[PDB]
């Protein structure tokens, strides 16, 4: 669809979840779903590997998006929208946390699901069978290199080991049945976190001409060293910061010294250490000392 | 082997752990592991699938056995107790198979760990502690795994490594015990195949006892098998067929029998007509026919 | 002293523990200790880095040994219990260890102090030697070993003993403050350090290992076993710190004794054979050809 070429082209990964995603919201179009009634994905995986991304890069398309916490929501208290629906009929809206939701905030969900703002999109983000997601994905993954030396998701893990997860999760099987799609998150393959590295420093190779004049290069060794510092615990973000602590320093660094005057190239190149060369006027390039 | 032989003709399925057990075990006569030290296997896996009486077989080709549950062992006055040493007393170089042993104490596998490092003489025994560890993780790798055989049998390394060790390490949180191992040993999911093999097993002891005190000569068809292999339960195991065998098959071959419907020297077939198991009769018509058995 | 070598020709580093535990002993047995009473060591430290190997080699210089574990013993039905006073009945002059002292009562430790300072139970335990292990400051311990070992090497690029004041001003508030009594840390004849295992001693540890190996593989199947030194550094990369020395024993028997052993089972090793460990990171089995050239064993599960 135009849509799925659109988040194609500014999602990084996630195949899986964005066909999933639009398949779906094009089959609603072609009225295949209730025209009433708005559509509900709940979205499986880790963290910030798209997810809220997706959400926003889909809300943008279609127009405008809202966003919630369910843990603030966890006993009747909290549980004691509809003004942000009232500015906005037609949204998407994303309800973050769900697993740790109090049960009758999940009633009210679902007959708002049911009795719908029909033009919205109604998107639920759990943490829940992340670990079977992942050791799922690293199998996939082994079996994917072994086919090479010599990723779709499984239905049947979907039915026989996740669909045990979910039941317990929420104890209602009339959630379950309610959702329209559950869309899964996979864990960023190697050539994805290269795609992030790349990237960050693009940003940083852009700015840096935009303001200094300071034309930045690399080779795909400074890629994957970087990408060898990429955390689990919280995502692609992981990735960004590595960049701007291990490239973006030493370039100010060596800016304040003095050793980047305006109009360089200067090209970075690779314990593996990060070498930063410069351009001379002798057509060759060689290593900057720091110090 | 001639044990990995006599394991691979007295278990069923479980060809991984046959290999892994008897190959640590000739890996030691072979004098590459320490010689004046008990083995240690690890059993993970899920229940009834052959665990114990791998441990059995293995004793019963060297001799002489012992059994005990951990799980008895939640107390510290009971880590006092850890009837063990009047165990090793009677036989010495005997295998020793503890159940649960994921529910013990930290001072009961302290003092485990000081039997396997010292042999406190027991140099020659062999240690197999089974555990209902990362199970489901298991289960479910062994699941794709099958997936993958279907789209087409080996735990993967990375699998271990990167999934296994992080479990164990978690459920005993010492890191000199899981050292300490000799050898992980995994137990498989049956596959269908193994169910067949079960089920064939069980009609095989009907049958024999059949022709053993009635003369009856008791014979079936493979659909009975799949018929049969769909009333395995998870939860328990292989006495999961046995059960459905009985509650089948030899209820209505006792019930056909009462009834004066099964004749000395004759001949009764199982076939498949919810698919209901019919008893087909040989007459003297050399034909044969279903028989009728009143409720 | 020739006690203090002959636990350096049995124990691998820890010189620093040694020369504390030797220097004691003849410290008292000059005659510049109080004769009528026992010695008190404690060994401060990090697990499985030598502390009840230095104690069990003392005990067999010496004779006969004794080894007591205080966890068991940490509340007063327990200090009843403190058993002792039979093993010691048994042997009066031997050197005893109590372990985790830590975790103790405070009036089994009066009970211990008492049997420090009166060095009787009658059951005379003079001439005995009382060394209490603890997990106490470990973690200060270790951290300033860390910083001692960099400021080395910063020295050595340029070109361990412990210092007393990091003794005083920083671990003896951990003591007293983990035994609350002073009476108990005053009568402690000597505090003995035992520090992490340095890259040089885990080198040791790797090569005595695999001399084990090497004696038992030509012992029984006349296999001649070597090895270059990136193959000791490759095992000593694998050191877990949680439990010490045998986690080296572990990985040896884990990385290069399993595949001896799978190359014995396949017939690639022949009696009389040299088989040569390298490194290639992956560890590469050379056999000896009779064509003077070392070629790598493939094996195949």
């Amino acid at each position: 669809s135009p849509l799925e070429r659109r988040l194609k082209e500014h999602i990084i990964g996630q195949e899986g979840a964005i066909n999933t995603v639009a398949s779906a919201i094009r089959r609603k179009e072609n009225g295949w779903y209730d025209e009433e009634h708005p559509l509900v994905f709940l979205f499986l995986g880790s963290s910030g590997i798209g997810k809220t991304e997706l959400a926003k890069q889909v809300a943008r398309y279609m127009h405008g998006f809202i966003r919630m916490d369910m843990s603030e929501f966890q006993e009747k208290h909290e549980v004691a929208l509809t003004k942000q629906l009232k500015q906005s009929p037609s949204a998407v809206v994303l309800f973050d946390e769900v697993e740790k939701a109090h049960p009758d905030v999940l009633t009210v969900m679902l007959q708002l699901f049911d009795e719908g703002c029909k033009d919205a999109i109604f998107i639920m983000t759990s943490n829940a069978a992340s670990d079977e997601i992942a050791q799922h994905a690293l199998q996939l993954r082994q079996e994917a290199q072994e086919q090479s030396r010599r990723i779709t998701i499984s239905n049947t893990f979907k039915e026989q080991v996740i669909r045990p997860i979910l039941k317990a999760h929420f104890r209602r099987d009339e959630f379950l049945g309610r959702i329209n799609e559950i869309v899964y998150f996979l864990p960023f393959c190697h050539s994805e976190l290269l795609q992030l590295v790349s990237r960050e420093l693009h940003y940083w190779a852009k700015k840096a001409k935009q303001r200094h004049n300071i034309t930045l290069l690399w080779e795909r060794p400074v890629l994957e060293l970087l990408v060898k510092g990429y955390n689990l615990h919280y995502g692609a973000r992981s990735i960004k910061h590595e960049v701007e602590r291990r490239v973006v320093n030493q370039l100010a660094a060596a800016f304040e010294q003095e050793l980047l005057p305006k109009g360089c190239t200067l090209r970075l190149t690779v314990a593996p250490v990060l070498r930063l060369e410069l351009l001379q006027e002798d057509k060759t390039s060689r290593k900057l000392e720091i110090q």
